């Protein structure tokens, strides 16, 4: 999105490749104090993305911040509301829940949704969920009609990852509110999950470039082997 970020650019050296521990400490500085933000890791992979035998897809069981503890909100419609309840979502609502969130409620820690409510969710809650990194989307796997499976996967402590057509890949690894050592552990966990999924026959360096970022702030380049 358009960057106002500027008053935060001077804190990040764009030419430095930070260690994972330095980056975890930096991310904490920074982040706005006004709302929590999801921290993601983005990597460009040493794969030929036009080859179906070099796809990178799987899950990462983050050592911190997930499991039953995460309070998941599922927004759905009709039968899928029951499906979300039956899957154990902590909170469930139809489009009417949008009014509760607009009024100020955010007891939830994650948001998943069916595609049929996304027009309303984006329309009304885009500026609330977006900056917080809580806006569900199909590419991340947080929007789907298989709402029950999506909920059970998060509750089981797993985050999905899949490379895109450009050979890039990204996944959330925590929040800016996390203690830096926990954020570092989570960052390494995602890197290890990627490495474990390195396809047979991949050419050259696998993790070509890797960054830690948030939906609003600037990206921090990191050494994935640190």
């Amino acid at each position: 999105p358009k960057h106002g970020y500027r008053a935060l650019l001077e804190k990040v050296d764009p030419n430095k490749i930070y260690t994972i521990d330095e980056a975890a400490h930096l991310v904490k500085e920074l982040a706005t104090a006004k709302f929590d933000e999801t921290v993601e890791v983005h990597a460009k992979l040493g794969i030929d993305p036009r080859r179906s035998d070099q796809n990178v897809r799987g899950t990462v069981s983050l050592p911190h911040g997930l499991g039953k503890q995460v309070r998941v909100l599922a927004i759905a419609k009709g039968e899928k509301i029951k499906e979300a309840e039956e899957a154990g979502a902590d909170y469930v609502g139809g489009e009417e829940i949008i009014q509760k969130i607009l009024d100020g409620w955010m007891d939830f820690d994650a948001v998943v949704a069916t595609p049929d409510v996304m027009g309303a969710v984006g329309s009304k809650l885009g500026r609330i969920l977006g900056p917080r990194g809580l806006l569900p989307n199909p590419k991340a796997g947080t929007v789907g009609f298989n709402i029950g499976e999506i909920i059970r996967e998060i509750k089981a402590g797993r985050i999905e990852f899949r490379n895109d057509k450009t050979g890039a890949i990204h996944a959330p690894v925590g929040k800016a509110s996390f203690p830096p050592e926990k954020l570092a552990d989570n960052i390494r966990a995602f890197i290890r999950a990627l490495e474990a999924h390195k396809p047979e026959g991949a050419k050259g360096t696998f993790l070509r470039s890797v960054y830690v970022t948030t939906a609003m702030g600037p990206s921090v380049r990191i050494n994935p082997h640190s």
